[PDB]
């Protein structure tokens, strides 16, 4: 009766032997030519000009929302339904998180709520693609076009995915990856920001390098952050960024498994409903309880772990966690109802078809 | 003639073992085995309760400052004689670095120029240990504890170093500590609070695991950063620090092969004063050019460089950077003549007596 985790990274490339070289040659730091070729590298898997590589998920989106100048005063448009790094990011900047209602299938920003959050303070909306989903660009980018406004896509989770023939991190004014552990690529920790702009671009590697002048150094011109990512991590990420269709494909034979096997659940649960805008890369499998179940999400996970099944919550909305409950509204009810209901299947490149079966085994048991 | 660099990462321990070993198991997140037992084994080479890693050392000082409290509107008296990372640390905190004169000698925060300092604001010092020198600690707590405030050692060049009996790190409220690549220990890019005080180092580890509770996984009580290690950045910190003795003895050779040749120059450079208040480690070798000299201090780093020497500046005194100059005083004087005619030497386990020779050789040659 092994256990079964909701993620982990499979490091099957050449990691090992990238690392050994770093390793080897004594590269350890923050230069070196994996950070230039995971750079490259990725920038040319999204499709963008230029791909800059950070120490994590949650200071690439920091060093980018600074980048941009969002500041003090600044209102940035978040989803409640996030990963809490999306708000705080905006916060670590003095600037101020606008919440907004996502969609009750695709967990999405509803790009029908912005217009009518925008102010004249609002600065950016971040769009983030969730489970491995992008949002609905098109409508997004066109409202940020008619009110002049950023728009950044925390695309932590979508390494991957394409709308409408682009690459997650090539649709807004400027993207971030995150290379977390349970990632679709991981680097252990590391993240990334893509962009297409010149000058966001320079402005972002002068903030990620201590805020040094590139041509006077030992000179500071401006304050600036220790955001590097080490050549170690590029190695691992350049690595993982080689099978990334191979690692793309063995969640797709895992979400394949739950997608054949689901009648046995019934209308316990809701399936996640796949936008038909470009691909999915499921970074998790997401259901939505049924209403009906007299059981609890909460204890549905307490029943699954005891059948050694791990699983968790979506993502509580912002606005019901202390940090941020100051900023709840009355118009953030489809995403209290995903919080309420949303359930987070394991999803990685490791499991089998015999976990998946174990896993609806227990639903099935544990949905009453 | 191979180059002689200022510094070099010296990893010949158990570095590629320990990280070969997190590939081979795949923990290379921030989680595992090396994190807990290199924050162990630090917290009791600084003899002091708790060591919290984290992925920087600018990090590390943000995260203190923010566990300790400190925020818009408080003040912290930092040097000008310093990397800049100690005053942008304050910065982040939206608080207001009061900049400090340092010691002719030590080129340390210099203790009798603190209490004219003192406000209704100041919340903290920030003594740094410059080269491997830890500050006059003693006057400095006895002033700090007159006027009730927190003390925090930048403790980043370091490591190893003591005071009237006591390990850098264990003298503040708390202490930080860098591995970046050039440092006395490197991890590549890496840092470490120390502290004995056990709610701070709760709130901090809180922090730094992205504000998350460690008692209700998903759940977020405050806003916290994403400033932890990886698995592998503390297994090559683990193997270095087994080794700490050794790395510093290396350096105390080559120091005494400084101090035993450095007489061929006579008065054309002034040599680094040595406190006997305890160890000194030597981060890096430091002299003060000699008055008489008609060359300037930045032309012999370029005259050393084209003989195949690497050399720099002592840091820029940060009121003559754009962004602190608004803190500039009439009273920070020494910190400007230091910054003027200090240059730090190649020190680092890898030189030899003959690369020692060289530098002096070369120093003759340039000394004009
Ligand atoms: O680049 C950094 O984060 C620190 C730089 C430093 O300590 C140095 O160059 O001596
Ligand atoms: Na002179």
């Amino acid at each position: 009766l092994p256990r079964i985790s909701v993620a982990a990274p499979r490091l099957d490339g050449n990691e090992r032997d990238y690392v050994l070289e770093c390793m080897d040659t004594t590269w350890i730091s923050s230069v070196g030519r994996f950070i230039v070729e995971f750079e490259k590298a990725f920038a040319d898997y999204c499709g963008v000009k230029h791909a800059i590589a950070c120490n994590n998920g949650t200071t690439a989106l920091h060093l980018a929302l600074v980048a941009m100048g969002i500041g003090p005063g600044d209102e940035v448009i978040v989803p409640s339904l996030t990963y809490i790094a999306s708000a705080n990011s905006v916060t670590y900047c003095g600037a101020t998180p606008v919440l907004v209602d996502n969609d009750p299938r695709t967990f999405n920003l509803d790009a029908a709520k912005l217009e009518a959050l925008i102010t004249p303070r609002t600065k950016a909306i971040m769009p983030v693609h969730l489970y491995g989903q992008i949002c609905d660009m098109d409508p997004i980018l066109e409202v940020a076009r008619r009110h002049n406004l950023l728009v950044i896509e925390d695309a932590a989770e979508a390494v991957g995915a394409t709308y409408r023939g682009k690459k997650s991190g090539s649709l807004g004014d400027c993207a971030t990856f995150s290379f977390f552990g349970n990632k679709i690529i991981t680097t252990g920790e590391g993240g990334m920001i893509t962009t297409n702009d010149d000058d966001l671009a320079a402005k972002m590697r002068l903030l990620r390098g201590q805020g040094m002048d590139p041509n006077r150094r030992y000179w500071f011109p401006i304050v600036g952050f220790n955001y590097r990512m080490t050549n170690i991590q590029a190695a691992i990420g350049l690595a993982q960024l080689e099978r990334v269709d191979e690692h793309l494909a063995a969640r797709e034979r895992v979400v394949g498994w739950y997608e054949q096997k689901l009648a046995r659940l019934g209308n316990r649960v809701t399936k996640p409903h796949v936008a038909l805008t470009g691909r999915h890369v499921f970074w998790m499998y997401t259901v939505r309880l049924g209403e009906g179940l007299s059981t609890t999400r909460d204890q549905v996970i307490k029943d699954l772990d005891a059948l050694g099944i791990e699983s968790r919550p979506v993502f509580h909305p912002m606005h019901i966690m202390p940090p941020y409950a100051h900023l709840a509204t009355d118009d953030l009810k489809i995403a209290e109802a995903c919080g309420v209901d949303g359930l987070n299947l394991p999803t990685h490149a490791g499991l089998t078809e015999a976990d998946i079966d174990r896993v609806i085994a227990a639903l099935d048991q544990v949905l009453v």
